[PDB]
């Protein structure tokens, strides 16, 4: 299940933009892995280790991190495959954070336009 996190508006924002991400109701004391992934194909989305951050939720089960918005970058498929340079300005991207098990708060649906 995805927790409740408040992220800033990153839809229609070009490089340099900063998208805030605050989790609320997530595993307390649990680690999360945030990153900017762009959908390349059906069920196939690339990830960019250039905008991958990290953070840990406090006892309150709330975390706070900043996600860098990129216009485009190497779409690193979670599977560990090189999809290709994705164009966030061509499709809708989203940020998120994964822990050891690979869990995180309600995915972050974003876009560029």
């Amino acid at each position: 299940a995805a927790p409740t996190a408040t992220v800033t508006p990153s839809s229609g924002l070009s490089d340099g933009t900063v998208v805030k991400v605050a989790g609320a109701g997530l595993q307390a004391g649990t680690a999360y892995d945030v990153g900017q992934c762009a959908w390349v194909d059906t069920g196939v989305l690339a990830c960019n280790p250039a905008d991958f951050s990290s953070v840990t939720a406090d006892a309150n089960g709330s975390a706070s991190t900043s996600l860098t918005v990129r216009r485009s970058f190497e779409g690193f498929l979670f599977d560990g495959t090189r999809w290709g340079t994705v164009d966030c300005t061509t499709a809708a991207c989203q940020v998120g954070l994964s822990d050891a098990a690979g869990n995180g708060p309600e995915g972050v649906a974003i876009s560029f336009n």
